[PDB]
């Protein structure tokens, strides 16, 4: 259902060196988990109902990052202001995407499919709409489903984003990586989830609400056992989301 | 650009006592400003773009009572459950309009027209679409022309309003009436507005503000002048409110 706007050449040019340029950034500065949170975090604030929100640039405004939901995504912002910098024909809302699509290549995880062509929009949405990892199922269909619009594929795929990063207590207030390889992207999230708590781990409740699901569970099992499954359904799931609310809602 | 629902019979006969009893109640209890506030306070939130809040029952919920721009508004909801419940078939929508119009009629003020039929909708809309008390001209029209669809007109005759009631330091901070007959509904307000502080009585930032515009300082001296020309143009902005989003946004 997307139609992708024209850019032009020199536009293109852009996102190919900047891309080049965010791998080599992001590779030495080990901050792949937060690009890939800050991509999704501007992402997730799409509803389809009222088309608002979503990923276009908004996450670098202060009335944004002052959401609780996006504690310490000021650093992420601050990190690539420089790089930025040196590409001022693409647009924040590209950049940030591109910076999540890349956060994935550089950690050995899927190409993400990336097209150019988004706008910076105005106004940052309401604040409450990114999920609260203290609820469950229910919940994350609300929000993945009813507000951007993803399938029940879609959330446990994504949710295996977690298997690069970390929880800080001084941000979320839940802490440490959910896998023993925080910068590789693989199938470990799921592995993890699914042998239980294992000190220095971490399971958010949001995590352990696909366990139960039984439409949730049969996936995670799915990804647990094959790895070249769950990045071909992560790969479709991160180009969803990265595209709410863009070249057609 | 109104095309309002067919309701039945029963429901037309419950507006009309409820309407009756809505009458002595206000007078008696002299609320009538608080309920012209709640019904305000609940139509504001009209966004015409996503065409989300307005006029839709939300304001009863403890979310939305919980926004600053509505502090002391819990009371006006207690004050008319008793009588809510004696109508189980109208809406709670259609009750706080209809209470508004009323609270207008019984301190003498024009008869603003009176249509049933809004639903009562489950999400509050997001907090901050209130306008700000402490700011002008510009702000305004945001969010009575940008967000609410409403016209310069409107914004002077729909300020009148203040013309009852008062402000209260432990409410919004600020503190008195606007006029020497706070439970009058005459166009007092514009002439106070005009003639400059006076002990005793209240203006905020946002009245002050229409003296000093170039389109809405003309209706300000229109509406001193011609009282009747105030209530017509009052009628006519009040009904506009009262069914924002409904029967055609
Ligand atoms: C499914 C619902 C989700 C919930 C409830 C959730 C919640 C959280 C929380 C509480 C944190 C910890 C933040 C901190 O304390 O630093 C976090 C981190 C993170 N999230 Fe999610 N998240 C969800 C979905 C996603 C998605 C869809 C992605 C990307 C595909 C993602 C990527 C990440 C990454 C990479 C981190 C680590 C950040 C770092 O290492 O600094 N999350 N998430
Ligand atoms: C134009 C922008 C407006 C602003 C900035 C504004 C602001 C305020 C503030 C700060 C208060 C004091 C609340 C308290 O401390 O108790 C108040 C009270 C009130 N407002 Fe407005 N208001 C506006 C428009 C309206 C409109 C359109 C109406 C209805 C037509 C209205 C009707 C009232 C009434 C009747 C009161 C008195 C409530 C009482 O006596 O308890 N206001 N307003
Ligand atoms: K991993
Ligand atoms: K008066």
């Amino acid at each position: 259902g997307k139609s992708y706007p024209t850019v032009s050449a020199d536009y293109q040019k852009a996102v190919e060196k900047a891309k080049k340029k965010l791998r080599g950034f992001i590779a030495e500065k080990r901050c792949a988990p937060l690009m890939l949170r800050l991509a999704a975090c501007s992402a997730g604030t799409f509803d389809k109902g009222t088309k608002t929100g979503g990923p276009f640039g908004t996450i670098k405004h202060p009335a944004e990052l002052a959401h609780s939901a996006n504690n310490g995504l000021d650093i992420a912002v601050r990190l690539l202001e420089p790089l930025k910098a040196e590409f001022p024909i693409l647009s924040y809302a590209d950049f940030y995407q591109l910076a999540g699509v890349v956060a994935v290549e550089v950690t050995g995880g899927p190409e993400v499919p990336f097209h150019p062509g988004r706008e910076d929009k105005p106004e940052p949405p309401p604040e409450g709409r990114l999920p609260d990892a203290t609820k469950g199922s229910d919940h994350l269909r609300d929000v993945f489903g009813k507000a951007m619009g993803l399938t029940d594929q879609d959330i446990v795929a994504l949710s295996g984003g977690h298997t690069i990063g970390a929880a800080h207590k001084e941000r979320s207030g839940f802490e440490g990586p959910w896998t023993s390889n925080p910068l590789i992207f693989d199938n470990s999230y799921f592995t993890e989830l699914l042998s239980g708590e294992k000190e220095g781990l971490l399971q958010l409740p949001s995590d352990k609400a696909l366990l139960s699901d039984p439409v949730f569970r049969p996936l995670v099992d799915k990804y647990a056992a094959d790895e070249d499954a769950f990045f071909a359904d992560y790969a479709e799931a991160h180009q969803k989301l990265s595209e709410l609310g863009f070249a057609d809602a």
